């Protein structure tokens, strides 16, 4: 049947074996739309690794942990979360990666206000690596700061490509209404053909998120988000009077509803902005003290 067809297909890119032979100790620290996400520890050694879990029978689109997998597979940047391994275990997939101690964006933003410095470093950190995704025709379409990874040092990673998609020459848009609702670029929502431009309307409402404490719309039921995502103004700053000219002026050119006009993570980078991008540093003490908005 198809989720036996499913499986038997998965089975063939992942790694062999049942990593319980090398895992010890499980232990859920977290969960997201599509599994949840545990702590282990390899057998014999001190070495802490990260694990998602993914059950292959509730998935709504199962066919975008392969793209996870596949296209992340020897992923090396220096702003992506590291996968070491991936396998099947009874009807689960199972992703070994590294663990970033810091903990999530989420986290930050809802105990402290961040600085300009320090919000330029995290959008530097994403824009790095989304440069280079998109150049390969990868769109992540799941940004935002739950996506986010830090370490204890202040580095900044992506992560949870489990919504990604592959574009190319002969097929450069996709049409799927994926991702995350408050986070959700207008066309996306409308099902209109679009490219990697959705990853920077995310970031957009992620810088907003940094700014303001949350999403626009954050209380809303989904669905309504939604529609006023696909047919409002772009969603505006609560905090908008708090800011400088040079984060608004960026923040102008991600949340553009046209995705022709949208800027490119390439052109982003050169955004005047990003040259208040602190250096890991900058970011160490978001984790260890709060300070509210
Ligand atoms: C849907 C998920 C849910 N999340 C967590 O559960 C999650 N992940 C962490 N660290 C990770 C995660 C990974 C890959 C992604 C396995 N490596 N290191 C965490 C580290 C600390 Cl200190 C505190 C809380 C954490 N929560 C955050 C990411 N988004």
């Amino acid at each position: 049947s198809s989720h036996e067809q499913f499986r038997a297909a998965l089975q063939l890119v992942v790694d062999p074996g049942d990593p319980r032979s090398y895992l010890d100790n499980f232990i859920k620290i977290g969960e997201g739309s599509t599994g949840i996400v545990c702590i282990a520890t390899v057998r014999s050694s001190g070495k802490l690794v990260a694990v998602k879990k993914m059950d292959l029978r509730k998935q709504q689109r199962r066919e975008l942990l392969f793209n996870e997998v596949v296209i992340m597979r020897d992923y090396q940047h220096e702003n992506v979360v590291e996968m070491y391994n991936s396998y099947l275990v009874g009807d689960e997939l199972w992703v070994v990666m590294e663990f970033l101690e810091g903990g999530a964006l989420t986290d930050i933003v809802t105990h402290t206000r961040m600085n300009e410095e320090q919000i330029a470093a995290v959008c530097l950190a994403v824009l790095q690596a989304l440069s280079v995704l998109h150049a390969q025709g990868v769109i992540h379409r799941d940004i935002k700061s739950d996506s986010i990874l830090l370490t204890h040092d202040g580095r900044v990673k992506l992560s949870d490509f489990g919504f990604c998609a592959q574009v190319s020459k002969e097929v450069p848009r996709r049409k799927s209404l994926v991702g995350t609702p408050y986070w959700m670029a207008p066309e996306l929502i409308s099902r209109l053909p679009y490219g990697p431009e959705v990853d920077i309307w995310s970031l957009g409402i992620m810088v907003i998120e940094m700014v303001d404490g949350e999403p626009p719309y954050f209380n809303e039921p989904p669905l309504k988000a939604m529609k006023m995502i696909r047919d409002n103004l772009p969603p505006r700053l609560k905090n908008l009077h708090k800011v400088s000219p040079s984060l608004k002026g960026f923040l102008d050119r991600l949340l553009v509803r046209d995705p022709a006009q949208r800027a490119t993570a390439a052109e982003l980078l050169k955004h005047p902005f990003l040259a208040k991008a602190g250096p890991p540093a900058s970011i160490v003490p978001l984790m260890r003290q709060n300070r509210t908005r």
